[PDB]
């Protein structure tokens, strides 16, 4: 066998928010239609767990979700879910030891430095460890066991500033801060790495591309991608990264980069039906 395919949900674009998902076919560069949320979900984390996909929270044009919903590739369908305690837009989530966490994000008030976790198995949610620090626009993605929360937004400044969650002692830690702030960046970990691409610095979109090593500890710049890109998301497919959606400063994107760490290289790749600013992606293993 089974191979990875990716899973654009949602977004939005000019005065628009989608419900409408496709899938991409890494064999044969190849977008295809998939099954529509309940709910039109922009700015929503996703996330793969089981094998299944996770729509979390987002914004639906009018309110900040606290709603879920999950997609089954086998039936091709979505359904509901129990929701997160706090409305989150803009927000992060990720799996780490078969858990679906929700970190960071937007209530309609304020910045949420709070965390909370959900076990499929009883579909419960529980509050764990808020991080240091309020980030809207935060992105989370796990690496060796540990949850890391990237850049984002205080309702004031853009975040260089890293933390890590620890679940053995349910602890947030700092981490090495990045070389550039960054909300609305695209993370995602590949071959024992973390790489945070584009964002918005506060000052402009960003096509500046960054790596961060944990037995180092350390950051390092790396090829640029070649669109700027917030908003947008990165996912780990098959040895490449690959960046989706997301806005170039105007124009919600429907285009779609992928990078070989081998060569340090990034090239286009066939670019999706929709046009999707602040949309989720993850990958999903099919035959
Ligand atoms: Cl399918
Ligand atoms: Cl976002
Ligand atoms: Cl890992
Ligand atoms: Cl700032
Ligand atoms: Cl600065
Ligand atoms: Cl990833
Ligand atoms: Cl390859
Ligand atoms: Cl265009
Ligand atoms: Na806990
Ligand atoms: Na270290
Ligand atoms: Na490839």
């Amino acid at each position: 066998g089974a191979g990875p395919v990716l899973f654009a949900v949602g977004g939005g674009s000019l005065f628009a928010i989608h419900g409408d998902c496709e899938a991409y076919d890494t064999r044969t560069d190849r977008w295809h239609v998939v099954a529509s949320m309940s709910t039109r979900r922009a700015r929503v984390g996703v996330a793969a767990v089981g094998n299944r996909l996770y729509a979390v929270g987002g914004y639906d044009g009018t309110s900040d979700l606290a709603t879920v919903e999950s997609y089954d590739p086998v039936t091709n369908t979505w359904q509901p879910e129990v929701s997160m305690g706090t409305r989150r837009s803009c927000l992060g989530v990720a799996a780490l030891h078969g858990l679906l966490y929700s970190a960071g994000g937007y209530d309609g008030a304020s910045c949420l430095n709070s965390a909370e976790r959900y076990d499929p198995l009883t579909g419960t949610w529980t509050s764990v460890a808020a991080m240091s620090t309020r980030r809207r626009y935060v992105r989370v993605a796990t690496l060796d066991g540990n949850l890391y929360a990237v850049g984002g937004y205080d309702s004031s400044s853009h975040l260089a500033t890293v933390e890590k969650y620890e679940p053995q002692v349910n602890v947030w830690s700092p981490v090495a801060s990045m070389l550039s702030r960054r909300s609305s960046a695209g993370v995602a970990v590949l071959e024992g790495a973390l790489y945070v691409a584009g964002g918005n610095d506060g000052t402009s979109c960003l096509n500046s591309v960054e790596r961060y090593s944990p037995k180092a500890g350390a950051w390092e710049s790396v090829a640029p991608m070649n669109i700027r890109r917030s908003t947008h998301d990165l996912v780990a497919m098959d040895g490449w990264l690959y960046a989706v959606g997301g806005n170039d400063g105007s124009s919600s994107l429907n285009s779609i980069e992928k990078y070989n760490p081998r060569t340090n290289k990034w090239v286009a790749a066939s670019c999706m039906f929709t046009r999707r600013s602040s949309v989720g992606v993850a990958v999903l293993e099919l035959l």
